[PDB]
């Protein structure tokens, strides 16, 4: 697993999608992101090691991945339909979710 | 890790919600189901062990957990809102997802 | 935009989906169901005409459609992917939602 | 009915959340946005009047509302729970959607 590695996968596969040529490239990218995001679910981050897993921050931290997992789920559907541009637009809109979690837990 | 133990978690906890006397017991059990479902997302079941990880069956398999994870998410909100009975309903409505996936790959 | 006709639309198109021969027949059916569900969202059922629209019953009632709308939304993706059978399965799975709402508000 | 009636409500209720006091003020405003979005789903904007209802921009348009509705839905929960801080957040993340869909039809 490892949290840092999962974030490597996310950041890298997002870039690919920004400069992807076709739907197939977008599928493969989003699919790998989905796996990293699901894997990162139960990772206790550095800045929350002193709290209980029952804490609001840990529930809020896990809540962030629910949002990310859902967006990728739906974004992959667009890719499967051959809609490269609206898949790329949805890939871009993950950033709002990425930034929100970082801004207060990273 | 073990997919068998992930289903054990999902089953056991679904019974816990079935008879819970307060929100805390529901919240906690739902949280355990979420971690299990997110764990099980990456797995490869027995009937598709030899088959490729990129097969239509495996795409639907992963998709089934995307639905379950998404339902567990909304249920937990309902529990967090103190709406215990509605969370218990929502937990019952998961069975459509459990059964649909079982009807085939189990 | 009557609630009875909206429900007539849901039930009739659910039958259409069961015996559909192509993706477009499923797409069209789901789109009609999507409209009926979006339309019925602001409705008040006979059992709660008396009650205020800000009551818990109406929140839970309206919330029922959020789920149905969400489920239809997803099943339409499956239809657009050419996954007709899985779209039919997802349609079959809607009845957990249909029955949950009827078992109390019908 | 009426597009402009629906859309003006969305930015107005945003400004309540922009600087609200409590879960009360936020929970109310969001529910009005939930009714505006569901009513807007069926509507046809002026720019793509000539294009078929089966247009791929009508689908971009409709799909854009499924995401807004879905995001409203989640912010509403956080407000019910008493997470007034996080409901604003989540309400902040709605902007990525608004301006995206606006980057064409507005
Ligand atoms: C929480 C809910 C998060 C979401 C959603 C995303 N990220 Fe994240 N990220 C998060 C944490 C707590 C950390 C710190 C890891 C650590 O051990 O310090 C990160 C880190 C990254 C990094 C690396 C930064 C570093 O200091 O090493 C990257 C490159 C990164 N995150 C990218 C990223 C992307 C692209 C996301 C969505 C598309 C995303 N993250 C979501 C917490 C969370
Ligand atoms: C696929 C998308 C699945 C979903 C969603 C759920 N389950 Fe499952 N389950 C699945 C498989 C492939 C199997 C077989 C595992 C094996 O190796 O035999 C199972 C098995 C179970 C079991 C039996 C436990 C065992 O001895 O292996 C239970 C009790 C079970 N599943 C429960 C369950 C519940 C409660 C679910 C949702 C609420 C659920 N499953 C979803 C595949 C999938
Ligand atoms: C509430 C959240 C509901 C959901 C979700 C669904 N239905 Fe429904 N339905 C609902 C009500 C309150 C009523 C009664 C309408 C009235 O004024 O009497 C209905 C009614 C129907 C009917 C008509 C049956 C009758 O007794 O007259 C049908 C055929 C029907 N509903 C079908 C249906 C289907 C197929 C749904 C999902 C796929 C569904 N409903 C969801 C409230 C709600
Ligand atoms: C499409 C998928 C849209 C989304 C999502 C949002 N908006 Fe929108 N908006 C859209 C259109 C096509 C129009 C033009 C309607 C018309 O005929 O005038 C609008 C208009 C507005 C307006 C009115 C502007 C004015 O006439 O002065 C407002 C205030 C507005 N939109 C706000 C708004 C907000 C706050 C949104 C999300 C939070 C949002 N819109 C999403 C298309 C779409
Ligand atoms: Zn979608
Ligand atoms: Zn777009
Ligand atoms: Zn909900
Ligand atoms: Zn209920
Ligand atoms: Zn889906
Ligand atoms: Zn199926
Ligand atoms: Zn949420």
């Amino acid at each position: 697993a490892d949290l840092e590695d999962n974030m490597e996968t996310l950041n890298d596969n997002l870039k690919v999608i920004e400069k992807a040529d076709n739907a197939a490239q977008v599928k493969d990218a989003l699919t790998k992101m989905a796996a990293a995001a699901a894997d990162a679910w139960s990772a206790t981050p550095p800045k929350l090691e002193d709290k209980s897993p029952d804490s609001p921050e840990m529930h809020d931290f896990r809540h962030g991945f629910w949002i990310l997992i859902g967006q990728i789920h739906d974004a992959l559907h667009l890719a499967n339909e051959g809609k490269v541009k609206e898949a790329q637009h949805a890939a871009e809109q993950l950033k709002c979710t990425c930034n929100h979690c970082h801004q207060k837990y990273r």
